[PDB]
């Protein structure tokens, strides 16, 4: 696997504008809300959840770099696995999108696999 | 179990005010105080035990992020389980709570379970 | 133990005005000193000591809040218990307190055990 | 191996000016491009894997290093091996360059191998 | 040992002006450099490496404590221990001098051994 595969899907020219830690089912998680830098369109919503999904693994370094994206507030590529949790209460108040990477979009072009 | 649950207590549009961390019974523990961002009612306490309550998996998180919130002073919905610690000093120094969730809060919305 | 035991002493509205880092006999270790905020009184001085006394799981979360409450000069309750380093030459140029917890400090109470 | 082995490459005084994290092959990862001071020449690009190469133990510091520098802007010497990373979605969105090593730079030469 | 022991060396009022990251042989290392606060003296120039040398427990505590100082600015006092790095090349591009320590410094004194 990797955050690049053509099965994943990303969002460019976003920010970080929510951010939430919790527990579920034994794992710590977090989800972010992100919108379109510019205001239009719809936000997108990711969670990542330690020890669940084959993303588990990056689950410290995505939750660290949320954390700095979100305090900058900069431009950012969201990338994503889609239909990975199934809790549906959960989905229904964040989503079932995987968070799988996170890029800067910094005054040229956002650096991740496109 | 989930931050979540119905079974579990939150307060929207608050800041954190106090934090503190020390040890109990070989456990590292921090506590919050948080109160609501217009200063109305009556504050919320809650603590986070390394290695006690069915909580303990997400306490590093929960720390880094309580310490986060604490450092910007933004608006959070704070969530806690009522009625977990039980050593009588302890409940009446801070309270009962057991922390389990932090929620960014926008002046419309708060991110997370409601 | 808890470190809020009346066994314990502690020093209210006090600023951490010093830091170090070193080692001791295979441990990593760190000194604070701390004064009144309102300049009154002696010098408080406490130190952690990775994996020595009954205190060491709490050294990394003690280390990290030092260090935020020094980077902040805001005012802190400093918990310690007497009477734990015997290092003669350690003791002497810092103090046998071992640190056990730090609270933060509204205008009328400290947050933290008393 | 060593940061300073003459079979490296370094580029002197450059800003990083991108920064992505992801995962491939169950390793969290990071990739940076850096940009001299100065604005001529080329963009480096140079990845971290955390489960790959000799350079693996290191991931950690340099992940950490890197955020830094990233967010201070200064001007630093990025240390390579050319020709590690080999999976070619990922060479050819990224580049095969290991980083293996970060340098501040004083106003007049960078502390680090040359 | 202890950072305070007699064969070791410190040197007072100095800035940490420079970073670096590194790995050799397997292991991660930084160095740092300061120079007097007044601009007067000789440069110090210590490193740390992560297995190596009696001081390798402190490698993270001192790696965090150096990042500290250094994005402060604020004067310290660095403590070493002499001739402890023999590769050639490694110390012909730092020094010999394992970082042992780093305390703050007042105006007036620094709060470490002496
Ligand atoms: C640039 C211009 O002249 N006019 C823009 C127009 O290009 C906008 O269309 C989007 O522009 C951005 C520029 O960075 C992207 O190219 C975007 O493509 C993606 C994206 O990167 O966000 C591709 C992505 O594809 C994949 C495989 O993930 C799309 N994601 C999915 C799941 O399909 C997303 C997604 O559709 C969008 O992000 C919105 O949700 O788009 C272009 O679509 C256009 C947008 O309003 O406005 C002009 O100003
Ligand atoms: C409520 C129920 O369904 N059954 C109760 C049960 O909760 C009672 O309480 C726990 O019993 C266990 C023994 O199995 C423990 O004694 C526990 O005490 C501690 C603990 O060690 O876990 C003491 C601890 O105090 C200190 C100084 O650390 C408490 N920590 C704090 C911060 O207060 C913890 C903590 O409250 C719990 O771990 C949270 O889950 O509890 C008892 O609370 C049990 C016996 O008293 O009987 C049942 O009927
Ligand atoms: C070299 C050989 O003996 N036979 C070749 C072989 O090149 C092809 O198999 C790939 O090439 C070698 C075999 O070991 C590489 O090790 C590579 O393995 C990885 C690895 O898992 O370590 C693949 C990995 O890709 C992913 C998606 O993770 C690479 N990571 C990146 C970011 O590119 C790493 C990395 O490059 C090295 O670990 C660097 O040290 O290598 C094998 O997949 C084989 C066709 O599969 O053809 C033979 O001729
Ligand atoms: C203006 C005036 O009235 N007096 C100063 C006078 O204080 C100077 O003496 C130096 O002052 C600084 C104050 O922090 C230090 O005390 C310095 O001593 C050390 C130091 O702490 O840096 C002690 C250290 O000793 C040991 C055993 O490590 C010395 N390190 C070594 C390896 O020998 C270092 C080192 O020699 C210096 O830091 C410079 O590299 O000094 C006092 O020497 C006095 C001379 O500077 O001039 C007056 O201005
Ligand atoms: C009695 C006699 O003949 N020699 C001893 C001897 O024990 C000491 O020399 C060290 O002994 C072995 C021989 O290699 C060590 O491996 C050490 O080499 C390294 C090491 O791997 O630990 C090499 C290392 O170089 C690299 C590229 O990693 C050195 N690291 C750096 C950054 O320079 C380290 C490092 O210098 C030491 O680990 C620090 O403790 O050493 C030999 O140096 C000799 C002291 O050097 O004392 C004699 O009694």
């Amino acid at each position: 696997e990797w955050t690049g595969d053509n099965t994943n899907a990303y969002y460019s020219d976003e920010v970080i504008s929510e951010l939430h830690v919790g527990q579920i089912d034994t794992s710590p998680y977090f989800c972010i809300k992100t919108v379109k830098a510019n205001g239009s369109g719809t936000p997108v919503v990711a969670c990542a959840v330690s020890k669940q999904s084959i993303w588990a693994p990056s689950f410290k370094e995505l939750l660290d770099q949320a954390r700095y994206f979100y305090s900058t507030g900069q431009s950012v590529r969201i990338h994503v696995q889609k239909n990975i949790w199934t809790y549906p209460l959960f989905v229904n108040t964040f989503s079932a999108n995987a968070l799988v990477g996170l890029s800067s979009c910094s005054a040229t072009q956002c650096f991740g696999p496109k």
